[PDB]
DNA sequence: ACCTGCGCACCAT
DNA sequence: ATGGTGCGCAGGT
């Protein structure tokens, strides 16, 4: 889908706006609800966005995050 | 189960 | 000091 990139960083946003950490679980889990794909097709989506440096993978307070690098 | 809201301690700069 | 972050809950659907 052309609106993958989006999906992901609004639900990076969106996870941060409700003060909860965006890891990976979170991020597959939000995705598929909100939207339909599955985990393993999210977490492919999401490892292109930090190969473009899109989204930034992070170790933060012991574990690991992702970050929206236009914020 | 699912979700959002949030105080404030924690952390790099 | 700044100014972003997310634990550990409360509380609603």
């Amino acid at each position: 889908s052309p609106h993958y990139q989006e999906w992901i960083l609004d639900t990076i946003d969106s996870l941060r706006s409700r003060k909860a950490r965006p890891d990976l679980e979170r991020i597959c889990r939000m995705v598929r609800r909100r939207h339909g794909p599955e985990p393993e097709r999210t977490r492919a989506e999401l490892e292109k966005l930090i190969q473009q440096r899109a989204v930034l993978r992070v170790s933060y307070k012991g574990s690991i995050s992702y970050r929206n690098a236009a914020r």
